[PDB]
């Protein structure tokens, strides 16, 4: 009849998982268990509502639908792209998250790991293939737990002040997913005195606003950022741009037939269908960039009180440890997205015109002024012209302003204000990764080895692929499990040391073992963090 | 001895025999080119000597133009060598010819050299510039002048005739034209002479390229670790009107006409002494009275003349030394001394650079310390050392000139660029230091062939092959010797120089072409 390791109950009622085939053997999952009331109709840009209990059996037996978001139709059936698309049907209603745990249960509470997915707030889902927690559970013995919260508009359109549309509507459905593995990962196994965030990109950055806000701060003990950063200049806006940008889209899907009372404004948003607000989201961006972020978090006061730089900068962050990396090609990734001479298909041999191009866009919104400092920075001035060196310095441009240098100022903070820091650059390009050579290790390829998906057999990486994979899951676990990522107990092992505001160590994740190596880009990141914030005064 | 007697438009002049290692030359010292510019002559444009009767002496270098005389390090022999060698007075218009012995009979190359001093020392009379060995060696003509320094030739009430400002450069001017006039008796050849010149000496050769009745006056020009586009080498004429005016209230005086006059019954020695503090802010730098860009002398600033120029037609030759602004330090950038090795700490790093980098805004300053802090080390005393040498050096010379010779280049002129970069086993400075602000000068003049001084063999034949880089560049507007590793012109895009050391010329790229793009493309950018 029934199989009682399928079987859980948690606070709403009861819930029936699967039984998962791995490598290694056997994990339980639930995926697709009911968080949140469905953020339907009247509740379109609301608060998420807990889930109302039910009776019966709900069946997590499969991911649930993906929230409304823009498909990336760039290079169609293109493997590197897809890989990211909605792997289930839109939904508005996808308020769902997934435990995996160990089969059988654990019998003493076990350390959790949550997942946020990226996708620059507009896209992502916890379903796609690269973010299957099946291996991790079976090789570390941990929980795995991922949610999916609302992306785009749905999630991110603030019309500040209001009660219709507060905006961090997407933040906070990660907050109830938090608060309810506080409340029932137990049931699971789970020791929910041991949880572990972790995200890559926007869900590093979301990660980060849940340091930074006080009520999530208690639903987690560790944190891990991945490739983001919540002080990355794409990551947050201010309550005035918010507004111009929920009040131009309002506009462009005939709302208000500009602006207005905020509750009529916000009613005739919800008679949209959700797939036109998606079709005119583009629209809503003040310059032409790569970085398709219309709707982000927003700095209202109430889940951030203030700038996440500023918030970073005040903290004290004593009894936190945290995990931070980048890849080693952050940049070359968004360089196909836009910028003047570039395709993943031929060299992206750019021109010095090209280069000083690509510069506004990989850098939206900043003074000439500013423009002709990074340009002045980043040109070689015994080569200008070299149309490699170029390409080279534009990536770096686009990665270090994005990425890198908004890590970077988070680890450095955070270490000299209490907390222990891990800091690493991932350099191991995949023999099965599928975009030209020329952009290296780009952004997001980490994830995969991270997950431990080079374990599927029916995937096609090498045996040192797999190792490398098991070791990675190693450190993540040990990071888990006691805020360090080394071996607990092994000497002979290289040992990966704290990253600090002065040392600056950190290591490099390939197939080699551990190299300790010295600032995630300094010399860059200077200019970003240090100078180019003066330059904003005067 | 007919060789020693001369006659030129003003008169007759009695000239002296000088011994060399390589045989004599012969040498009018102290010859009058202008009018003693004294009592009612202070401040105004030198007029040209009038005629005399009988024969002048000229047989000793004459009086030094009225100067602040540096007591940083009394009896130091690195600081002394800069010093007065000779009594002061503004009486001091005086111009020096060396020449072959016997004099040529055919028309020799002239080379004429404009000392350096910051526009506020110098003197034609110093050993250094000793011109000898380079007339004997290389059988050139070589004529050096005095010209008014200080407040004596730089003080400037902008639209007055009582105090009109550059008349140093005029006393320059002045010197080049009593060459035209009066080279040929002495075996020169008026149509072939070369300009050379150090730090204010060159920034004046660059003035004289820039400013048209100059022009007609010379053929090639030497530009040694100076530039006029240097921050340190103009200032506008509103500026100029300040530190005048601010110069008189210190001295006691009061209408330009009464400023001037009562400027004017003031000792020479009483200017001199408040000259420093006329300046806005503490520098490293005593540059108080220096050329103004009024619309006459300069019709507009040198960075505006230069990018308007076709310099079709020049061949300019122009160079640095490794280490141009480490002499500068012990001037006033806290922490530093010759006598220890000047490492200092970040704070003080911060304020050299304030001091090294005068009048600019805080945001600029602010960008100076992130271009040249090593991030990985931004407190090792050492690198803070090395890179406030850099900062000064940077700004001051190496960018000014790199500048020059890019533009000049890309607008037609043919340009070479050298680093010096060997560093005299005789040099009193202390290691530290490197190859610092003017010892170039002592090879290019051949003074490691007096024997009386300590250089090395290897340093003499060094000099003999500077002295001949100099002469061939004089004779043809091309350095190099026959084929010997070859010195290629400098462009804007290849940027190649030479390295000179007691090594073969090697050839580089870039004068700090990073550093550079800050100081030339960026910060004008900044300040608008
Ligand atoms: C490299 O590719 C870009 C992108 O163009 C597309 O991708 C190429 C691989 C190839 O399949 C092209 O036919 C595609 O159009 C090229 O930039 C484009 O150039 C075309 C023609 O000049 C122009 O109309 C587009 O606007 C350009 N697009 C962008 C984003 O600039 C680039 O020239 C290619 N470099 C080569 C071929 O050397
Ligand atoms: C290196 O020397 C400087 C200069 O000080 C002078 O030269 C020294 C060799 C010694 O003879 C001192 O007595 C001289 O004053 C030092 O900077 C000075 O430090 C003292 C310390 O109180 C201070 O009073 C002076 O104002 C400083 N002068 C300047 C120009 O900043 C420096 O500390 C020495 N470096 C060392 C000792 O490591
Ligand atoms: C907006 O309109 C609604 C519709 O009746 C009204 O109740 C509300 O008071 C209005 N909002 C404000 C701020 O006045």
């Amino acid at each position: 009849r029934e199989d009682a390791e399928l079987l859980v109950t948690v606070r709403g009622g009861r819930l029936r998982g699967i039984r998962l085939k791995t490598p290694g053997g056997p994990v339980s999952a639930f995926l697709g268990i009911p968080f949140a009331e469905p953020p339907m109709g009247p509740r379109r840009f609301l608060p998420p509502e807990p889930k109302q209990p039910w009776s019966g059996v709900v069946d997590a037996t499969t991911f649930q639908s993906v929230c409304y978001q823009y498909v990336d139709t760039l290079y169609p059936g293109f493997e590197g792209t897809e890989m990211w698309n909605p792997n289930r049907e839109l939904s508005e209603d996808c308020l769902y998250l997934n435990v995996w745990t160990p089969y059988p249960r654990p019998t003493s509470p076990t350390p959790v790991l949550v997942w946020i997915y990226g996708g620059g707030f507009y896209s992502g889902a916890s379903s796609l293939d690269v973010y299957d927690g099946r291996f991790l559970v079976q090789a570390e013995r941990t929980v795995l737990v991922s949610m999916n919260y609302r992306v785009g508009a749905f999630g991110f359109l603030a019309l500040p002040g209001s009660r219709e549309a507060p905006g961090n509507v997407g933040l906070l459905d990660q907050r109830l997913a938090l608060q309810w593995v506080q409340e029932n990962v137990a049931a699971f196994g789970g020791d929910p005195t041991s949880v572990t965030l972790f995200g890559e990109s926007a869900g590093a950055a979301s990660v980060g606003m849940h340091l930074l806000s006080p009520p999530s701060r208690g639903l987690f003990h560790r944190a891990v950022l991945q490739s983001g950063a919540p002080n990355g200049p794409w990551a947050t806006v201010g309550m005035g741009e918010a507004r111009r940008r929920a009040t131009q889209l309002a506009h462009l899907v005939g709302c208000p037939p500009t602006g207005g009372n905020d509750t009529e404004l916000v009613a005739c948003l919800r008679t949209r269908p959700a797939q036109v607000l998606v079709n005119h989201e583009w629209h809503v961006l003040p310059q032409e960039s790569v970085f398709r972020f219309s709707f982000v978090p927003v700095v209202d006061g109430d889940f951030l009180s203030d700038t996440p730089e500023a918030l970073i900068n005040a903290g004290d962050f004593h009894g936190l440890q945290v995990l931070v990396g980048v890849v080693k090609d952050e940049g070359s990734y968004f360089l196909v997205y836009g910028a003047p001479g570039f395709s993943k298909d031929n060299e992206s041999l750019i021109s010095r015109a090209e280069f000083l191009a690509g510069v506004r866009v990989g850098v939206p919104q900043v003074s000439d002024l500013a423009a002709e400092a990074v340009v002045l920075h980043y040109t070689d001035w015994l080569h200008p012209e070299d149309p490699a060196r170029l390409r080279e310095a534009l990536s770096d441009v686009v990665g270090d302003h994005n990425v890198v240098c908004p890590v970077a100022q988070l680890a450095g903070r955070l270490a000299a204000q209490g907390a222990r820091v891990y800091a690493y650059v991932f350099e191991h390009r995949a023999s099965t990764l599928s975009w030209p050579l020329w952009m290296g290790v780009p952004h997001g390829y980490e994830i995969e080895f991270i997950f431990g998906i080079p374990l599927d057999p029916s995937r096609n990486y090498t045996a040192e692929e797999k190792i490398f994979a098991q070791r990675l899951m190693r450190y993540w676990a040990n990071f888990a499990r006691t805020g360090d990522p080394n071996e607990p107990r092994d000497p002979k092992a290289p040992q990966w040391p704290p990253y600090t505001a002065g040392a600056q160590q950190y290591v490099s994740l390939d197939l080699r073992p551990l190299e300790v190596r010295r600032g995630l880009r300094a010399q860059a990141c200077a200019f970003w963090n240090r100078f180019l914030p003066k330059l904003l005064s005067a």
